[PDB]
Protein backbone atom coordinates (compact mmCIF):
# COMPACT_ATOMS: atom_id res chain seq x y z
CA UNK A 1 0.00 0.00 0.00
CA UNK A 2 1.56 3.28 -1.25
CA UNK A 3 -0.05 6.64 -0.46
CA UNK A 4 0.94 10.07 -1.82
CA UNK A 5 -0.44 13.59 -1.46
CA UNK A 6 -0.61 16.07 -4.33
CA UNK A 7 -0.73 19.69 -3.24
CA UNK A 8 0.18 23.10 -4.63
CA UNK A 9 3.22 24.97 -3.26
CA UNK A 10 0.82 27.48 -1.67
CA UNK A 11 -0.83 24.68 0.40
CA UNK A 12 2.35 23.64 2.31
CA UNK A 13 1.23 25.48 5.47
CA UNK A 14 -1.89 23.26 5.69
CA UNK A 15 0.58 20.40 6.36
CA UNK A 16 2.98 21.36 9.17
CA UNK A 17 3.70 17.75 10.22
CA UNK A 18 4.01 16.14 6.78
CA UNK A 19 7.71 15.28 7.16
CA UNK A 20 6.94 13.78 10.58
CA UNK A 21 3.94 11.89 9.17
CA UNK A 22 6.05 10.22 6.47
CA UNK A 23 9.25 9.49 8.44
CA UNK A 24 8.08 8.84 12.02
CA UNK A 25 4.36 7.97 11.91
CA UNK A 26 4.53 6.43 8.41
CA UNK A 27 0.90 7.41 7.69
CA UNK A 28 1.82 8.15 4.06
CA UNK A 29 4.87 7.68 1.83
CA UNK A 30 5.41 10.86 -0.23
CA UNK A 31 3.94 13.93 -1.91
CA UNK A 32 4.06 16.19 -4.95
CA UNK A 33 4.29 19.92 -4.37
CA UNK A 34 3.22 21.80 -7.52
CA UNK A 35 5.05 24.95 -8.60
CA UNK A 36 7.69 25.28 -5.89
CA UNK A 37 9.80 27.20 -8.41
CA UNK A 38 8.53 29.24 -11.39
CA UNK A 39 8.68 27.99 -15.00
CA UNK A 40 10.68 31.16 -15.71
CA UNK A 41 13.45 30.31 -13.26
CA UNK A 42 13.60 26.62 -14.21
CA UNK A 43 14.02 27.52 -17.88
CA UNK A 44 16.49 30.28 -16.89
CA UNK A 45 18.66 27.81 -14.95
CA UNK A 46 18.43 25.21 -17.75
CA UNK A 47 19.61 27.83 -20.27
CA UNK A 48 22.61 28.68 -18.05
CA UNK A 49 23.56 24.97 -18.06
CA UNK A 50 22.99 24.47 -21.80
CA UNK A 51 24.72 27.74 -22.85
CA UNK A 52 27.72 27.19 -20.53
CA UNK A 53 27.42 30.35 -18.39
CA UNK A 54 26.73 28.21 -15.32
CA UNK A 55 28.98 29.79 -12.67
CA UNK A 56 31.59 27.04 -13.07
CA UNK A 57 29.21 24.08 -12.56
CA UNK A 58 30.53 22.24 -15.65
CA UNK A 59 33.83 21.96 -13.75
CA UNK A 60 32.16 19.53 -11.30
CA UNK A 61 30.21 17.44 -13.87
CA UNK A 62 30.71 13.66 -13.44
CA UNK A 63 29.78 11.94 -16.69
CA UNK A 64 29.90 8.43 -15.14
CA UNK A 65 31.18 6.96 -18.41
CA UNK A 66 31.99 3.41 -17.28
CA UNK A 67 28.66 2.68 -15.53
CA UNK A 68 26.79 2.97 -18.82
CA UNK A 69 23.08 3.67 -19.48
CA UNK A 70 21.36 3.05 -16.10
CA UNK A 71 23.04 5.91 -14.23
CA UNK A 72 22.92 9.68 -14.76
CA UNK A 73 25.52 12.37 -15.37
CA UNK A 74 25.75 14.42 -12.18
CA UNK A 75 26.88 17.94 -11.33
CA UNK A 76 28.72 17.74 -7.98
CA UNK A 77 30.05 14.87 -5.87
CA UNK A 78 27.33 12.67 -4.36
CA UNK A 79 27.88 10.90 -1.03
CA UNK A 80 37.14 15.99 -2.81
CA UNK A 81 33.45 16.07 -1.84
CA UNK A 82 33.78 19.28 0.18
CA UNK A 83 35.37 21.15 -2.76
CA UNK A 84 32.61 20.47 -5.29
CA UNK A 85 30.05 21.35 -2.64
CA UNK A 86 31.42 24.91 -2.43
CA UNK A 87 31.57 25.23 -6.23
CA UNK A 88 27.98 23.91 -6.54
CA UNK A 89 26.47 26.23 -3.92
CA UNK A 90 28.16 29.20 -5.58
CA UNK A 91 27.22 28.08 -9.09
CA UNK A 92 23.63 27.33 -8.11
CA UNK A 93 23.44 30.74 -6.39
CA UNK A 94 24.55 32.45 -9.62
CA UNK A 95 21.95 30.86 -11.94
CA UNK A 96 18.86 31.06 -9.74
CA UNK A 97 19.62 34.78 -9.23
CA UNK A 98 17.55 34.78 -6.04
CA UNK A 99 14.34 34.68 -8.11
CA UNK A 100 13.84 32.84 -5.87
CA UNK A 101 17.08 31.41 -4.45
CA UNK A 102 17.34 27.61 -4.43
CA UNK A 103 18.45 27.12 -0.82
CA UNK A 104 16.09 29.77 0.62
CA UNK A 105 13.03 28.53 -1.31
CA UNK A 106 13.67 24.84 -0.55
CA UNK A 107 14.37 25.43 3.16
CA UNK A 108 11.11 27.41 3.31
CA UNK A 109 9.22 24.36 1.99
CA UNK A 110 10.81 21.88 4.41
CA UNK A 111 10.16 24.35 7.25
CA UNK A 112 6.50 24.82 6.29
CA UNK A 113 6.06 21.02 6.29
CA UNK A 114 7.75 20.46 9.69
CA UNK A 115 7.88 23.62 11.85
CA UNK A 116 11.56 22.88 12.53
CA UNK A 117 14.75 24.76 11.63
CA UNK A 118 16.29 23.73 8.29
CA UNK A 119 20.05 23.70 7.81
CA UNK A 120 22.64 22.21 5.47
CA UNK A 121 24.93 19.85 7.41
CA UNK A 122 28.46 20.98 8.33
CA UNK A 123 31.79 19.14 8.37
CA UNK A 124 34.09 18.54 11.37
CA UNK A 125 35.70 22.02 11.06
CA UNK A 126 32.99 24.06 9.29
CA UNK A 127 32.97 22.65 5.72
CA UNK A 128 29.51 22.89 4.15
CA UNK A 129 27.86 19.84 2.59
CA UNK A 130 26.25 20.28 -0.83
CA UNK A 131 22.51 20.84 -0.40
CA UNK A 132 21.77 19.20 -3.75
CA UNK A 133 23.17 17.81 -6.98
CA UNK A 134 21.93 18.14 -10.56
CA UNK A 135 21.18 14.85 -12.34
CA UNK A 136 21.26 14.76 -16.14
CA UNK A 137 19.49 11.95 -18.00
CA UNK A 138 19.98 12.06 -21.76
CA UNK A 139 17.97 10.24 -24.40
CA UNK A 140 18.18 6.46 -23.89
CA UNK A 141 19.38 6.78 -20.27
CA UNK A 142 17.61 5.82 -17.05
CA UNK A 143 18.30 5.34 -13.35
CA UNK A 144 18.29 1.66 -12.33
CA UNK A 145 16.00 0.51 -9.53
CA UNK A 146 17.46 1.13 -6.09
CA UNK A 147 16.89 2.11 -2.48
CA UNK A 148 18.68 5.01 -0.72
CA UNK A 149 19.61 3.14 2.48
CA UNK A 150 22.59 3.92 4.73
CA UNK A 151 32.17 9.30 4.39
CA UNK A 152 30.68 6.83 6.90
CA UNK A 153 30.20 9.33 8.53
CA UNK A 154 30.10 12.77 10.16
CA UNK A 155 26.43 13.06 9.06
CA UNK A 156 25.32 10.08 11.15
CA UNK A 157 26.19 12.04 14.33
CA UNK A 158 23.86 14.90 13.32
CA UNK A 159 20.98 12.69 12.19
CA UNK A 160 19.12 9.44 12.19
CA UNK A 161 15.68 9.01 13.68
CA UNK A 162 15.48 7.16 11.37
CA UNK A 163 14.25 7.17 7.72
CA UNK A 164 15.69 9.49 5.06
CA UNK A 165 13.42 11.15 2.51
CA UNK A 166 14.48 11.90 -1.04
CA UNK A 167 13.54 15.10 -2.84
CA UNK A 168 13.94 16.64 -6.29
CA UNK A 169 12.65 19.36 -8.63
CA UNK A 170 12.88 19.02 -12.41
CA UNK A 171 14.60 21.90 -14.19
CA UNK A 172 13.65 20.32 -17.52
CA UNK A 173 11.51 17.28 -18.37
CA UNK A 174 11.68 14.96 -21.41
CA UNK A 175 9.02 14.46 -24.09
CA UNK A 176 8.20 10.94 -22.97
CA UNK A 177 9.64 8.70 -20.26
CA UNK A 178 11.77 10.04 -17.41
CA UNK A 179 9.08 8.96 -14.95
CA UNK A 180 9.73 8.19 -11.29
CA UNK A 181 8.31 4.74 -10.52
CA UNK A 182 8.11 3.96 -6.79
CA UNK A 183 7.51 0.35 -5.70
CA UNK A 184 5.92 -1.01 -2.52
CA UNK A 185 8.83 -3.47 -2.24
CA UNK A 186 10.90 -2.23 0.73
CA UNK A 187 14.52 -2.48 1.83
CA UNK A 188 14.87 -5.47 4.18
CA UNK A 189 18.27 -6.38 5.66
CA UNK A 190 16.94 -9.88 6.46
CA UNK A 191 16.02 -10.51 2.80
CA UNK A 192 19.46 -9.30 1.64
CA UNK A 193 21.36 -11.54 4.07
CA UNK A 194 19.80 -14.57 2.32
CA UNK A 195 22.15 -13.90 -0.66
CA UNK A 196 25.96 -14.16 -0.73
CA UNK A 197 26.42 -10.88 -2.66
CA UNK A 198 24.24 -7.87 -3.51
CA UNK A 199 24.44 -8.93 -7.18
CA UNK A 200 22.24 -11.95 -6.36
CA UNK A 201 19.86 -9.94 -4.15
CA UNK A 202 19.27 -7.20 -6.73
CA UNK A 203 18.56 -9.90 -9.34
CA UNK A 204 15.70 -11.17 -7.15
CA UNK A 205 14.52 -7.61 -6.46
CA UNK A 206 14.45 -7.12 -10.25
CA UNK A 207 12.56 -10.41 -10.57
CA UNK A 208 10.03 -9.39 -7.90
CA UNK A 209 9.56 -6.08 -9.73
CA UNK A 210 9.18 -7.55 -13.23
CA UNK A 211 6.88 -10.28 -11.89
CA UNK A 212 4.55 -7.44 -10.78
CA UNK A 213 4.45 -8.77 -7.21
CA UNK A 214 4.57 -5.19 -5.88
CA UNK A 215 2.36 -2.10 -6.17
CA UNK A 216 3.99 0.77 -8.08
CA UNK A 217 3.10 4.48 -8.40
CA UNK A 218 4.50 6.53 -11.31
CA UNK A 219 5.12 10.30 -11.26
CA UNK A 220 6.28 12.83 -13.84
CA UNK A 221 6.57 16.21 -12.07
CA UNK A 222 6.64 19.25 -14.36
CA UNK A 223 9.43 21.85 -14.23
CA UNK A 224 9.43 23.43 -10.77
CA UNK A 225 7.31 20.76 -9.05
CA UNK A 226 8.97 19.04 -6.05
CA UNK A 227 8.64 15.32 -5.45
CA UNK A 228 9.29 14.48 -1.78
CA UNK A 229 9.15 10.76 -0.93
CA UNK A 230 10.58 7.98 1.27
CA UNK A 231 13.47 6.86 -0.95
CA UNK A 232 15.37 5.13 1.86
CA UNK A 233 12.47 2.76 2.54
CA UNK A 234 11.05 1.94 -0.91
CA UNK A 235 12.70 0.71 -4.09
CA UNK A 236 12.30 3.09 -7.01
CA UNK A 237 13.60 3.97 -10.47
CA UNK A 238 13.50 6.71 -13.10
CA UNK A 239 12.30 5.30 -16.43
CA UNK A 240 14.16 5.58 -19.74
CA UNK A 241 14.19 9.07 -21.30
CA UNK A 242 12.48 9.29 -24.71
CA UNK A 243 13.27 12.01 -27.26
CA UNK A 244 16.10 14.52 -27.54
CA UNK A 245 15.31 16.81 -24.60
CA UNK A 246 17.11 15.66 -21.40
CA UNK A 247 15.65 15.19 -17.96
CA UNK A 248 17.40 17.62 -15.61
CA UNK A 249 16.60 17.47 -11.89
CA UNK A 250 18.10 19.18 -8.86
CA UNK A 251 17.75 16.87 -5.87
CA UNK A 252 19.08 15.43 -2.64
CA UNK A 253 18.03 13.95 0.69
CA UNK A 254 16.76 15.05 4.09
CA UNK A 255 16.32 13.67 7.62
CA UNK A 256 15.61 14.62 11.25
CA UNK A 257 18.53 15.52 13.50
CA UNK A 258 19.59 13.27 16.40
CA UNK A 259 17.25 15.15 18.75
CA UNK A 260 14.56 15.90 16.11
CA UNK A 261 15.22 19.59 16.83
CA UNK A 262 16.41 20.22 13.25
CA UNK A 263 15.97 19.03 9.69
CA UNK A 264 19.14 18.54 7.63
CA UNK A 265 19.12 18.43 3.83
CA UNK A 266 22.05 17.53 1.59
CA UNK A 267 23.20 15.46 -1.39
C1 LIG B 1 22.39 8.37 -10.94
N1 LIG B 1 22.72 8.29 -9.89
C2 LIG B 1 23.13 8.14 -8.49
C3 LIG B 1 23.35 6.67 -8.07
C4 LIG B 1 24.41 5.95 -8.67
C5 LIG B 1 24.03 4.66 -8.79
N2 LIG B 1 25.04 3.99 -9.34
C6 LIG B 1 26.05 4.83 -9.54
C7 LIG B 1 27.27 4.63 -10.06
C8 LIG B 1 28.17 5.68 -10.18
C9 LIG B 1 27.78 6.94 -9.74
C10 LIG B 1 26.50 7.10 -9.21
C11 LIG B 1 25.66 6.05 -9.12
C12 LIG B 1 22.71 4.47 -8.33
C13 LIG B 1 21.94 3.50 -9.25
C14 LIG B 1 22.70 3.93 -6.87
C15 LIG B 1 22.14 5.89 -8.48
C16 LIG B 1 20.97 6.31 -7.60
C17 LIG B 1 20.66 7.80 -7.88
C18 LIG B 1 21.91 8.72 -7.68
C19 LIG B 1 21.56 10.12 -8.22
C20 LIG B 1 22.25 8.83 -6.19
C21 LIG B 1 23.22 9.91 -5.68
O1 LIG C 1 15.59 11.92 -10.54
C1 LIG C 1 16.32 12.27 -9.58
O2 LIG C 1 16.85 13.40 -9.50
C2 LIG C 1 16.59 11.28 -8.47
C3 LIG C 1 15.46 10.27 -8.28
C4 LIG C 1 15.73 9.48 -7.02
O3 LIG C 1 16.09 8.31 -7.09
C5 LIG C 1 15.57 10.12 -5.71
O4 LIG C 1 15.07 11.27 -5.63
O5 LIG C 1 15.94 9.50 -4.69
FE1 LIG D 1 16.94 7.45 -5.20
Amino acid sequence: ALHFLDINATEVKKYPTAIQDIIINRSFDGMIIRGVFPRDTMEQVARCLEEGNDGGMKSILNKNEEFGTKVAQIYGHAIDYFASSAIFRQACRTMFQGSPDFEEQVESIFHSLSGLPVEIPTGPEGQTYTPATIRLLLEGREIAVHVDNDAANHLKTLLDLSDQLSYFIPLTVPEAGGELVVYSLEWNPQEASKYAQMQEYMDDVEFKIKSNQSQSVAYAPGPGDMLLFNGGRYYHRVSEVIGNSPRRTIGGFLAFSKQRDKIYYWS
